[PDB]
C-alpha cells in the first residue's frame, strides 16, 4: 500500500522543547503480573510527563517504589476505576499492562473513556469491542495475537497484509492502532498511516510492550499533537534497541534498559 | 528589584572542606506517598551529613533500605513527633516530603520547632501559619502553588513579581523562603535575597523538590553558616540538571539521578 | 582421554542470529534460599528467550520484580508441580536452584519430565535416581559434591578422572552432565564429550551456578540444537568471568554481574 | 610510639591469588537497624569468600536479596545464636553490625566464641567484657566512642594517644583491636601494631564501618594469615575512599559504593 515511514526528519521536526507537562494516570500491574507496572511506569516518567500516578494493586506498590520513587499512587486504582468515573483530571491515561483480560478491566476502560484526554489500551485492556464517540483519541497497542483477539483476523493472515488490516480496523473502530511487529504500523482513524523504521529483534521479548505503552503515555503529556506523541514514542522505543545492539547482543536486552537508554537516544534527535 | 545571583564564585568560596558532620532527622514518606522519603534521604546522605535518621511510616522503611542502606530509622517518627518534643539532638531537621497536609503534621512541626537547630518545611508541612521565635532558622521550600496556600497570593500574580513576594513574606513570617521555579528565589528574614542561576526544565517533574529538600538537609550538617548551606544546595541541585542535559534529553531526567550526579558536580566546585 | 575443548570457533559457528524465541519455565527459589531464583531468572532472560515464567515461592516473587520486572510468575509453581503435570507448553524447563533436596522436589521433577522439552536439573533437584525415556534431553549441572550425591563416586576420586566419570555416568543415566569445576566437562548421553576452556577462580563463589542454570535455560530457547545451547552457555558464562578479571580482582565478582557482562561478551562472538 | 604503616608494598606481598575459599557467617541487622546487614554482606561477598550465610532478622532478609542475591540465610540467626552453640563450621564469623547493645547479643557472642575460627565483633557486640582463651583470633572494630564503652578511657583522652591505648588494651584483652579514625590503628595481642595509611573524610559517615566489618570477614576467608586479612581489609577499605575522591566530592560518598569500587582497587594491588 506504500505506507510511508515516520523518519528521523519527522521526529526531529516534531519533538517538543522543554522550556505544564501533564499528569498521567497509569492503570497497570496486578498481583499475578506486577512487573508490567514498573516497566510502563519507568517508560512514562522517562518520556517527558510532569507527574505520574500509578493505579496499581496495593501489593505491587512496594515493588515499584525503590526503582521509581518519583511516581505517586492511587492504591488499587485499576480496580476502583471499574466502579466510578475518575474525579481527577489527567493529561493522558493508559490502562492494561499486567492486567487480566476480564470484564472488570473493561468496566474500568468504560469509565476511563468518559474523561476528556487521550487514552491508551494495551494487553489485558484489549478486547473485541466498540468505542464511544468522545474527546480524545483512543490508542490501541496490540501484538498480532491481540489483534486477532480484537478482530477475529487470524495471525497468519494478518501478517501477510499488516498495514491493510491495521488501517481497515483503525477506520472501523475509530481508534489509533499501533500494530506491533517488525515494521510496527501506526494507523489513525482519519486514514493517516505510517510504518516505524526503527527497532530489531532485541525487542522480541517480554516486557518491551509494557515499556512502549509507558513511553506513549509520557509523550502524550509533552507533545501538543497526540499523533506526533504516538509516532515519536514508537520511533524512539525502536531507536533504543538499535543503540543497544551497537555494543550488546540483540539476544540479551531487558526491556527496562530501553528506558535507561532513552535519555541519550532522545538527546541525539534534539 | 535587581536581586543578585548566587554565582559559581560564591559557591566555591563557601563550600566546606571535609578534613563532626551532623546527625540529621528526616520526617518524610507516608504509605500513600512513599517515594519522597527515598528521594529526600538520598539527597541528604549525598550532601555531607554524618548520620541520617529517617522518621518515616513503618511500611515505607523496607522500600528505602535496599537503595539507601546507610540510613537508620525512627519507626513512625513523623507520627510520633505529633505527640512529644524530640528527646535526641539533631544538627538539622526536615519535615514534609510525602506527608499529607493535615493538622497532625502541623503538630509535628510545632514540636520540631522547639529543638535548637535549623528546620526545613516542605510539601505537606507547608501551610498558612506563623512561626515562633526560636534558635535556628526555619526554611520553607514552596512551589508557587504551595506559596499560594501559605499566603493567599494567587499563582498568576505571584509569578509576575516572584522576588518581591518572596522577600515580603520571608520578612513577615521571619523564615527563609526558597520559592522554586525557573530562577528559584532564596529570600532570608533579614532581608538578604538571591536568585539561583542554575537549572533547567529537566527539574519540572515530580520528585525533584523532594531531592532538593534532602540536599538542603545534608548541607545544613556540613556548613557552619546555614545561609550558605541553603544557597549551595539550591545551586548544586540545579547544576546537576545542567550536567544531565549535556548528553541526555531534559525530558528524561528522574529526580533520584540528581543525587547520583551530585558527587561529580560537587567535585568541580572544590 | 583427550577430550576436545569447545572453542571460540565452535561458539561463533553455532550461536543463533536474532532475526519464535521460546517461553521458559524456571522452578527455583524458596523462602529459605530466595536469591537463586533472581540469579537464574536474570541469566535466563539475558540468554535469548522470548518469555520467562518463574514458578517460585509466593514470598520470593516480590524480591525478583524490582530487579527483573520482565519476568512473569506461576505462584508457588515448584510446589504445584509436585501434584500434577504441567498444562502449559514450554520450550525448556529448569528446576532446582534454591530448592531443598526433598522428595517433593523429586515429585515435581517427575512431573516436569512428562513434558516434551529439554529439562535442566540443578542443586536441590539433583539426587541419586534414574530417568525415564522421553522426548527432550535431561541436563544435569552438578558441582563435584552433587556428583558424589548422584553417583556415590567420592569427590577426591572424581577429581582425578573428571571426564572419564562424567562420560560414564552420562551414558549410564542417559542424561547430559555438565560437571562443573575448572575445565567444566560437558558429557552427552550419545558419548560426545567436551571440555570448557573459559573461566577462572572468580566463579568459585556462591551463586555462579544459579546464573549458569539460567543461562542454559535461555540458550535452549534460542538455539535449535540443545547441545549447542548447553555448550555455548557454559562457554559464555566462563568468558564473562574472564572479561571481569581484565579490570577487576577475581576475588570480588558477584554472580549477578556475569549476567550484566553477558550482553557485551556475547556481542564479541557475533 | 613510631608505629609503622601497613604500606602498599606489604599489601601487594600478602594478598592471596585466586587459583577452598571459606564459608562466612554474618550475624547482623535488626528490624530497627536493617541496613547494616546489607552493607556488611556486600563487603563480605566482595572480599573473596566462597559462601556467605547471613543470620539476620526474618524481616531484614527480603531487604538484602534484591541487592545481594548471592547470600544465603540463617533466619533469625543472631537471635538463635543466643541459645546454643553453632552446629555448622565456618571459616570466619562476624557479629554486631545493626544489632542492639544488649545482653542477648552478648549471649550470642559467648556462643560464637566456642567455634574454632576468627571472630569479629563490631557495633552492638562491643561491650566492656573479657574474652575466653580459644583457637582463633577475636577482632574488635571500635570507633573511639565504642572504645570508651569497652574500656572507660574517655574519647578526648583516647584521641591524644590512640596507638598507645589501642596497644595496651589489645594486650590486656588479648584481642585484635582495629581502632577506627584518621590513621586507624591495628593492634594485635602479641604486641604487633600498625597504622593504616589510606582513607579520607569521605569515610566519616554512617555505614562505612558496617562495610569494613564485612570486608574483614571476607578477607579472613581468602587469606591463610588472619593478621594479613585484617590489615589488607583496613587498607583496601581506605583505598576505595581515596579512589572515590579522584572524581567525586568527599562529602558525597555512600558506604555501599566502597564495595562497588573494591573490585577495581583490589586489581591494582595484584
Ligand atoms: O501479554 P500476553 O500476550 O497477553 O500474554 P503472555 O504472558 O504470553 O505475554 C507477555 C509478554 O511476553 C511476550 N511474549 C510472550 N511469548 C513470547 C515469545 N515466546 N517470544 C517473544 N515474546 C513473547 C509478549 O509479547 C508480552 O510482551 P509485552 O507484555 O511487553 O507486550
Ligand atoms: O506535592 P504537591 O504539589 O502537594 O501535590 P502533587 O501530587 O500534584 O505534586 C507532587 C510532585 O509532582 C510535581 N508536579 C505535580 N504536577 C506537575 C506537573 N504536571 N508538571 C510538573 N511537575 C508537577 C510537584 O512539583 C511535586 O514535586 P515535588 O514533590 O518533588 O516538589
Ligand atoms: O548448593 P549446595 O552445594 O547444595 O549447598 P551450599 O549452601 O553449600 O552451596 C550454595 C552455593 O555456594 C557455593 N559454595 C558453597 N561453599 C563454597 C565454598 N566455601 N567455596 C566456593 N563456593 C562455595 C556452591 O557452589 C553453591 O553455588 P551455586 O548454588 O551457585 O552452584
Ligand atoms: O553505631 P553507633 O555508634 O552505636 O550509633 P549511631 O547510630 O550514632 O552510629 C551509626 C553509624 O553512624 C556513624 N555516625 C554517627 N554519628 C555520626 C556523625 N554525626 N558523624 C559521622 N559519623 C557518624 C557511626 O560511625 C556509625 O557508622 P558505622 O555503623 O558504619 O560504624
Amino acid at each position: 500500500m506504500n505506507v510511508p515511514f515516520w523518519t528521523e526528519e519527522h521526529v526531529r521536526a516534531t519533538l517538543p522543547e522543554r522550556d505544564t507537562y501533564g499528569t498521567a494516570l497509569l492503570l497497570a500491574g496486578s498481583d499475578d503480573m506486577p512487573g508490567a507496572a514498573l516497566l510502563a511506569g519507568l517508560g512514562a516518567m522517562r518520556s517527558g510527563l510532569g507527574k505520574l500516578v500509578i493505579g496499581t494493586s496495593e501489593n505491587v506498590i512496594p515493588l515499584i517504589v525503590p526503582v521509581l520513587p518519583e511516581a505517586t499512587y492511587w492504591r488499587d486504582g485499576w480496580k476502583k476505576a471499574a466502579d466510578a468515573q475518575l474525579e481527577e483530571t489527567y493529561r493522558a491515561i493508559a490502562i492494561g499492562p499486567g492486567l487480566p483480560q476480564t470484564e472488570s478491566v473493561q468496566q474500568a476502560v468504560d469509565h476511563v473513556l468518559t474523561a476528556d484526554c487521550p487514552v491508551i489500551l494495551d494487553a489485558g485492556a484489549l478486547a473485541k469491542r466498540t468505542y464511544p464517540k468522545r474527546e480524545g483519541p483512543v490508542i490501541l497497542t496490540p501484538h498480532p495475537g491481540e489483534f486477532f483477539r480484537m478482530t477475529g483476523v487470524p495471525v497468519n493472515e494478518l501478517q501477510k497484509k499488516r498495514a491493510e488490516y491495521a488501517k481497515e480496523w483503525a477506520a472501523q473502530l475509530q481508534t489509533v492502532i499501533v500494530l506491533k511487529g517488525n515494521q510496527t504500523v501506526i494507523a489513525f482513524p482519519d486514514g493517516d498511516c505510517w510504518l516505524n523504521p526503527t527497532g530489531n529483534g532485541a525487542l522480541a521479548k517480554g516486557g518491551t510492550g509494557d515499556t512502549l505503552t509507558g513511553m506513549i503515555l509520557g509523550m502524550l503529556c509533552c507533545h501538543e499533537d497526540p499523533k506526533h506523541a504516538v509516532l515519536n514514542a514508537v520511533y524512539l522505543h525502536g531507536a533504543c534497541a538499535e543503540l543497544w545492539t551497537d555494543e550488546h547482543s540483540a539476544h540479551t536486552l531487558l526491556a527496562h534498559e530501553l528506558s535507561d537508554i532513552l535519555p541519550r537516544v532522545w538527546k541525539r534527535f534534539e
